[PDB]
């Protein structure tokens, strides 16, 4: 059985000096998700379109509206605030580390317990789903899906996006300098 319950985030306020790291990982998000499309032979075009494989967004994110720098911004937001619901700290301890490049990051190592972190994050991720797919379900008529179940019970393969999301989001703070305690 599965109540999902995501973690709280609509009166948790990010403090001002993380501005410049949620871009800076907004870009990474988007410079990942433009190189993968390049590489399969993806251009920038007007619209989008599957079959001449054209999408608006495959240009600079520097070259953005702020309503287009949101959407790569909002779902980091949410896991920042989800971190500071959970009275996690996040400090800037160190110094850090159309054509994409983002940076590589298969060489940066997690800590266990910076991965044990990212378990609270991805069940988090996987709450949110659940909770929203039970919307989204009712909203339609009814129905189920095989992932409506507890994070916990999911097999590895199940797990994975959601581990490799909240991977990605201690990395890039670890790589910027960030220390993630709790
Ligand atoms: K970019």
């Amino acid at each position: 059985n599965f109540d999902p319950r995501p973690v709280e985030t609509l009166n948790v306020i990010i403090p001002e000096k993380l501005d410049s790291f949620i871009n800076k990982f907004a870009e990474y998000t988007h410079e990942k998700w433009a190189f993968d499309k390049i590489q399969n032979n993806w251009s920038y075009g007007e619209n989008v379109d599957e079959e001449l494989k054209t999408h608006p967004m495959l240009r600079p994110y520097k070259t953005f509206s702020e309503k287009d720098k949101e959407i790569y911004r909002w779902p980091i937001k949410e896991s920042l605030k989800a971190m500071i619901a959970w009275e996690w700290t996040i400090e800037k301890a160190r110094e850090g580390e159309y054509n994409p490049q983002p940076p590589d990051l298969s060489g940066v190592t997690l800590s266990r317990e910076l991965q044990a972190m990212a378990e609270q994050l991805a069940e988090n991720y996987h709450n949110t789903w659940g909770r929203k797919k039970k919307q989204e379900l009712e909203a339609k008529g009814g129905g189920t899906h095989p992932l409506l179940v507890p994070y916990d019970t999911l097999t590895a393969k199940e797990k994975a996006r959601d581990r490799e999301k909240a991977q990605e989001l201690l990395k890039f703070l670890q790589m910027n300098g960030y220390a993630v305690t709790r």
